[PDB]
């Protein structure tokens, strides 16, 4: 169930070593390419002219074995950031040699340590290697939760351990990582191998690593406790961490000797498997969403575009949503028609944007459970969907449903409606121009008429995700602005990220709109209190909607409708990441803009530092009217 | 074994129709989306306001069934290129409607006819649809081998059939296709469904379709003969055509009613299967190459780049090549050392570019079968490969082989060689700078010394491939010249192409070179007699090499070494396709250019029309010294 590897720094026979590792259930082996102690000279004679082979032969394994089962390791003597110029130059040449041999073998990954603050020259050499030749090999930066200096024993008489709470100082290993990857310009080839220590740090120090590209989690054998049976186990503190890591789907590496000598080495792995099986199983959301983690998708535009059959199909596959619509209409019918007027009053319902007719069906179910009379119109502009409606209407519905093939903003209604029902909401509520459409359909609502939904609100929350930032970056395309990808929202199941502050309401719309000169343009300033250090990369967007009274739908995490999986979150990126210190406020500004042809969003960060205004005049992103 | 479909123009029940088609062994079904006779008005009242559903519901099949099993068809009444303005405008609206419904359903393909010369407005509407929304749906242009007017029966009294040999006129259906796809600007979404007739045309008319994107081959039931048993079969003429088509891996569509009424409809398909099984099986080349058909790859540069382990691995997997090297060295040893000097004379061999040591081994085998003494040097610049050599040398070879880790152009030899052996040849012979390397290694050859290979020649041949042209086109990348992809060669297993003329020698090199001021720059003019009409898209490159005397290696099709699969052909594209009439000569000019840092090729067509000079100053492509 869980993908696991073995870290060794001693391999006397490469073929024999693998066999043992494989027999114990491990999937891969982290090991050296050159002997860790085999220090090499490249400048000074005579040692530079050392004869013989420099390492093992590539022939000792199959190409496939190298490609899938071996993870390389930089030699421990290689120190590119040494103060001694000789050691620097030698380590440079050695690092390139080892990396080049890694590429030669076609290794899937290669481990490099981050065990100090200054890794500038290390970064400079790695970046040079990445921009030389072609390879898909990953680089896993071995970085500890807690620096070695900060988890040493307090056994030096004239050098006591820091017994002071240093909030920023305890987060120092993240800053080592942050600086390294910034120097390397967020290479997608560079990821984290997070080394877990005996004493876990404070919670903030761990939360630091949320939204970071963690590919591996190194577990020393030393951190394992022993149970009554006499086999390796972990603390409740470490258990919760592994449970969190299992959600990120990282690969667990075991390092160090067998301290549980009486038992096998598989026992360590068996415990991780034990934890893997013993977790809360995926709900309807997590089961279905499984696969779309941090996958960027363009926001749907049902007005501008005609949605395909299989786009409507997946919408209809959300029974929670339509049961809510059914219940909303059911309640509205009872409120509008009393018991004494049950069979005198026929309510005129109008589904505005009927699609393949999930609402029409719900409107029929609602009227039947309420026991009230209704007259349905099914307005739909998409002519491909109208084919479905009319086939259904002829076969099933009948003359009670009048299928209209038109734009709701154009349609000349032969009758005014008591209720209008619509499903024109996206991930950011008004991102499908629901305001504009329902404003133009407002005229054929009765003066006392109802709209379902009656209200909707969009929410924003600042996020830190070096993964998602790096994902957006990669959406650069030919023949357009080099930074257009940062000035447009994305529908994405947010997974590897950190929500820096609680969501706050951005834009609200009420239907029917009774404010003279109905203006759908908006400008909203939000101040987000941040209680951690972090790197803002964008803003997660959510929404809530009031269908009728107490019947609502929501994708806001704290009020999320349970089971519903129709709407994924939206993401508004920023061009450049922004540093945020603990105590500082992130201040974002959001505009909703429009002309006669388009609607779009602009946005800007104003605190703690200013960003550029994103998407001015909808240059990078517009929503078609 | 063979992928087959069924063409119907009558589907009374879509669910029932599929079942029957599936039961007969067909993989998919070509069928209408709207009723073929259901003509629709879009302008004039009252018929434009026709009520009811316009076609069947998308719900009648599953999303997956639409996506994999159904191929759409344009309605027969739709004529976008009609002379009547009303019919034009109506057919425009109808064509878009049908295409849009195709996309809605998510059909993998959609058939449109090319049954006349002028399909300009048809092309204009299709191109508009392709550049609207997003879809991966293919468009199969139904185009006959022989136009309907040219295979009609000679039964009109006052209108006799053309009994004149019209070379250009018999190729008219290709010109219909050519014009259509040119208007549509070689869209990768547009392909050919080639309709086979009762009477096949002349051979030239068929050869016309070589190098065209044929995705389907439509076979009417009418073209099938009947055997003694009373079951459908084809002529020997059609058999050879199907055998040719099976190499292209097209999908065979059966159209028309069952003329073999007494038998099942599966019999037609069973015959295609019968042919599929009864073909010449793939040789060592075609077996291994299977997968790389028309796949563009960058030419390897072993000098500039250090080749990976698995790149050397695949080279070593060609036993025919090294057996030839073994035999070449074997012969040279016998010529250089007489029988009386068997154990007095030790020949100094030097493998220049030893890799992981396939030649060294061959040199050992050669000396053993010859029974002569040798002293080996193994010069190799790639330090990753030198690791393999030294491990081998310590374990197996010993002190007889002296592994040198150096550039051959730099290495100061402690002894002059009797033989130098090299493997520095690419697909175009000198494309790996074998001349430059062996020139710089020439000094440590004895005055009477031998080089293996002693000579090599490159060959060129003009080709027509709308597939390969369209493939190169797609290699456009960000942040470089928009047409850089056309000014660089590609290693490609040429499959869907047409060789327009016989290969001719381009560049030749001899080693050792004894011409004063050894200049490796070249300029070659080639005139290729073309005996067909066609569209030149580039130049296939091959090579031959003389290892010693009569021992050779070759990838030139007519003298190809049997079994050898180390070198694929090279392709030099041109920016713009060039029309060539039958009888005209294609005149190409090739330069080999260099400075102190780089070597590159430039090329230009001068007849029948001029092209631009490709790759001036190696702007788009250089080979690193
Ligand atoms: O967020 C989304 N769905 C989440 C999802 C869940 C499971 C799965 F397998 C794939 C995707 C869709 C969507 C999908 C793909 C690409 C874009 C989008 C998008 O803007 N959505 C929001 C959305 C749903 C919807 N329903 C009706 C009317 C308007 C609507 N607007
Ligand atoms: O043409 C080529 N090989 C054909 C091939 C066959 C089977 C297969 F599965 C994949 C590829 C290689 C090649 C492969 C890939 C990408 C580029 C090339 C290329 O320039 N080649 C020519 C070549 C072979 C070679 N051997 C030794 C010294 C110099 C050499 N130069
Ligand atoms: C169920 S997703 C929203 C649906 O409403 C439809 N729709 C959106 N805008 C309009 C409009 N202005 N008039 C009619 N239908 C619309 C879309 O085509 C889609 O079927
Ligand atoms: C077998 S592919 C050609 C081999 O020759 C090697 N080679 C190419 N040019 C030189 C050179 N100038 N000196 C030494 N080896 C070379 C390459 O590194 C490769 O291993």
């Amino acid at each position: 169930r869980v993908s696991s590897g073995r870290d060794l720094n001693c391999v006397p026979e490469i073929a024999d070593t693998l066999g043992a590792v494989a027999k114990q259930g491990f999937d891969f082996l982290c090991m050296p390419v050159f002997h860790p102690r085999f220090k090499r000279e490249f400048i000074q004679e005579p040692a530079k002219n050392r004869p013989g082979p420099q390492t093992r032969s590539d022939l000792l394994l199959s190409g496939r074995d190298w490609n899938t089962l071996i993870v390389g390791k930089l030699s421990p003597w290689i120190r590119p950031d040494s103060k001694v110029e000789k050691i620097r130059r030698n380590s440079e040449a050695a690092m390139l040699q080892e990396l080049n041999f890694g590429a030669y073998l076609g290794l899937p990954a290669f481990l490099l340590p981050l065990n100090q603050e200054d890794n500038t020259n290390l970064a400079r050499v790695l970046t040079n290697h990445i921009h030389t030749g072609h390879h898909s090999s990953m680089f896993w930066m071995r970085v500890p939760l807690v620096a070695p200096e900060d988890l040493r024993d307090d056994i030096i008489e004239n050098a006591p351990t820091t017994h002071t709470e240093e909030y920023s100082g305890e987060e120092k290993t993240w800053m080592w990582w942050h600086n390294f990857r910034t120097l390397c310009d967020y290479s997608k080839r560079i990821a984290v191998a997070l080394e877990i220590g005996a004493d876990l740090p404070s919670n903030h120090v761990i939360d630091r690593w949320l939204g970071e590209p963690i590919k591996a989690a190194i577990l020393p054998t030393s951190i394992f406790l022993t149970n009554k049976k006499g086999f390796p186990v972990l603390s409740k503190m470490h258990q919760r961490l592994i449970f969190r890591l299992l959600k990120l789907e990282v690969q667990f590496i075991i390092t160090g000797t067998n301290h549980h000598s009486e038992k096998e080495f598989c026992s360590y792995l068996q415990y991780l498997e034990y934890l893997s099986q013993n977790r809360p199983p995926p709900n309807a959301y997590e089961l279905f969403a499984k696969g779309y983690e941090d996958y960027l998708q363009s926001p749907l535009q049902p007005l501008m575009d005609n949605l395909e059959s299989q786009t409507y199909e997946v919408f209809e596959k959300d029974p929670i949503k339509y049961s809510q619509y059914q219940q909303a209409i059911y309640k509205c019918l009872l409120d509008r028609v009393p018991e004494e007027e049950k069979d005198t009053n026929v309510q005129v319902l109008m589904v505005l944007g009927a699609g393949r007719g999930p609402l029409v069906n719900a409107s029929l179910r609602a009227a039947k459970q309420a026991d009230r009379r209704i007259k349905l119109y099914a307005v739909e502009k998409n002519p491909n969907a109208v084919v479905t409606l009319e086939n259904w209407q002829f076969e099933e519905w009948g003359s009670q449903v009048t299928v209209v093939s038109s734009d709701m903003r154009e349609w000349v209604a032969p009758e005014k409606a008591d209720i209008i029902v619509s499903e024109l909401l996206g991930s950011f509520a008004d991102n499908e121009l629901s305001p504009e459409c329902l404003d133009g359909a407002q005229h054929f609502l009765k003066d006392d008429g109802v709209s379902i939904p009656g209200e909707y609100t969009s929410f924003l929350a600042p996020i830190s995700s070096s993964k998602l930032y790096n994902e957006v970056r990669a959406c650069r395309e030919k023949d357009r602005d080099p930074e257009a990808q940062f000035e447009m929202p994305y529908v994405v199941r947010l997974h590897n990220f950190h929500q820096l502050s609680a969501p706050q309401p951005c834009f609200t719309f009420s239907h029917p709109n009774r404010d003279p000169m109905i203006d759908n343009n908006r400008y909203c300033t939000l101040e987000f209190p941040v209680e951690v250090n972090t790197v803002l990369h964008g803003f997660a967007g959510y929404f809530e909607t009031v269908l009728y009274q107490d019947i609502t739908l929501s994708i806001r995490p704290e009020t999320h409708s349970p089971g519903m999986f129709s709407w994924f979150p939206i993401l508004f990126p920023i061009k450049q990441p922004i540093t945020v210190r603990e105590g500082q406020t992130i201040c974002v500004r959001f505009w909703r803009c429009s002309n006669s042809k388009k609607v779009w969003y602009e946005w800007a960060v104003t605190a703690p530092v200013c960003s550029a205004i994103h998407n001015p005049t909808g240059r990078s992103y517009t929503i078609g009217l």
